[PDB]
């Protein structure tokens, strides 16, 4: 103990000194799945949104979401 | 006289008295008639977004106003 016995600092550390691999690699693979675009449109578009928007009781980000999801697996 | 010439502009010098009338109330009218929305796109419909786009060769930003359009004109 002389050796302050502390010397080991718990075993070479047992800390994780194994875990250093800490290859949990997050790696914020849900961070990509998402996107922004910055559109600008019409007046009358902006009115007609919200009246979709309404009408089909979603939110203003959703019903843009939407025409693109009929626009991608149509036009494509 | 010396006096009268101080108020040369006695009349109003028609600066632009006529012009009060201000027919400026021409709003821009272009008024706000642009606006923005800021949408978020996933993963997969940003891929297909810049690949169906580089094929019909209309720009990304293009692409959304169209898409937008479409439903907006289909579904209302």
């Amino acid at each position: 103990m002389s050796l302050e016995k502390a010397h080991t600092s718990v075993k070479k550390m047992t800390f994780g000194e194994n875990r250093d691999l800490e290859r949990v690699v997050t790696a914020p693979v849900s961070s990509g799945k998402i996107k922004r675009v910055n559109v600008n449109f019409d007046e009358e578009k902006h009115t007609r949104f919200k009246a979709a928007c309404a009408r089909k009781g979603t939110s203003i980000t959703d019903v843009v979401n939407q025409l693109v999801d009929n626009w991608l697996k149509e036009n494509e």
